[PDB]
């Protein structure tokens, strides 16, 4: 299956009303087409799902996410990318944000992005419908070329090759924590997000270079057949950017994939070893690209939409 691609614009931010910047961006969700005006000349371009800044998080949840989250459930492998530039919503995509004022339980969240939504929804989903299974999850970002357990209370990481799997690697000393019902889903994630403010004062433009990648894996039992379905999710550092190595790595693989060229250079960077298997492997993908309508960003916005839209002629072969 190829890569499923799609893009998500954000809303003006009032930065960019006071750079006095002008909306350059059209989403047609309908026609799923991003138009991006390049000076009345225009550059169009399709994707498997195109939205639009009035779009909420549960849009986003249910029209790209609760597909993939079937075949996790499924036992395949399945991972989310965010990409694109600094600022317009990877972030806000990929976890979301708490609501001001205590206004609501974070399984009721509307500003709840991806990562919370699945974690409370695995559950929902396979609670009493017949199901015993575990779930557990691991964060790692990746910066500078180095690998940080955002989950250990405590250091660095180490990767080896996975004999089992030649696409594969195994991070030793991550922390893998078995999350055991809908509460502990927020203590986790609560416990992550304090280790990544710390992690902000030990770093030099942390966040926007830094790879953030989520993980959760379940085990489901049923009678006595077995399935492990693994999601990874993907917070890319900023894509105007050994600080970038990465990223650019993760530029010439899918380059090497789209121009089928025989060497795909993915043990040249630590996050194209840990989505190897996303990127032509038996792992299904989807990305997605996000943008800023402003056009302050004409550059960066044409350069995120010609990288994603590049990325659709990948093809993975899930299991
Ligand atoms: N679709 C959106 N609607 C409203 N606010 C958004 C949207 N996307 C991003 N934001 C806000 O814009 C700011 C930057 O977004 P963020 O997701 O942190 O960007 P990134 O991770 O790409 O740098 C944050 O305050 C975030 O809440
Ligand atoms: C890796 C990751 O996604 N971490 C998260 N931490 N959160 C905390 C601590 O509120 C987020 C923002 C959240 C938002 C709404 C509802 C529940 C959780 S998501
Ligand atoms: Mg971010």
């Amino acid at each position: 299956k190829n890569i499923q691609v799609v893009v998500r614009c954000r809303p003006f931010n009032l930065a960019e009303r006071k750079a006095s910047a002008h909306s350059i961006v059209e989403c047609d969700p309908v026609r799923k087409e991003v138009s991006v005006r390049t000076g009345s000349s225009r550059k169009t371009y399709t994707f498997d799902m195109v939205f639009g800044a009035s779009t909420k998080q549960i849009d986003v949840y249910r029209s790209v996410v609760c597909p993939i989250l079937d075949e996790v459930i499924m036992g395949y492998n399945c991972t989310i990318f965010a990409y694109g530039q600094t600022g317009t919503g990877k972030t806000f995509t990929m976890e979301g944000e708490r609501s001001p004022n205590e206004e609501y339980t974070w399984e009721e969240d509307p500003l709840a992005g991806i990562i919370p939504r699945t974690l409370h929804q695995i559950f929902e989903k396979l609670t009493d419908n017949g199901t015993e299974f575990s779930v557990k999850v691991s964060l790692l970002e990746i910066y500078n070329e180095e690998l940080f357990d955002l989950l250990n209370p405590s250091e660095r990481l180490q990767m080896f090759d996975d004999p089992r799997n030649k696409r594969g690697v195994i991070i030793k000393g991550l922390e893998e924590i078995t999350v055991h019902n809908k509460d502990e889903v927020y203590q986790i994630l609560e416990k992550g997000a304090a280790k990544r403010t710390t992690a902000a004062t030990l770093m030099n433009a942390y966040s926007s270079r830094s790879h953030s990648v989520f993980s959760v894996t379940i085990h489901m039992k049923e009678t006595e057949l077995v399935k492990i379905g693994k999601l990874n999710l993907v917070d890319l550092a900023g894509s105007e950017n050994n600080i970038n190595q990465s990223l650019l790595t993760l530029g010439r693989v899918i380059t090497a994939l789209v121009e089928r060229t025989p060497h795909v250079p993915y043990r040249e960077s630590k996050l194209t070893r840990i989505l190897q298997d996303s990127l032509g492997g038996r792992t299904r993908t989807s990305i997605i690209a996000t943008i800023s309508p402003a056009s302050l960003n004409l550059e960066e916005t044409l350069s995120t939409l010609e990288y994603a839209h590049r990325a659709k002629n990948i093809l993975n072969k899930p299991e």
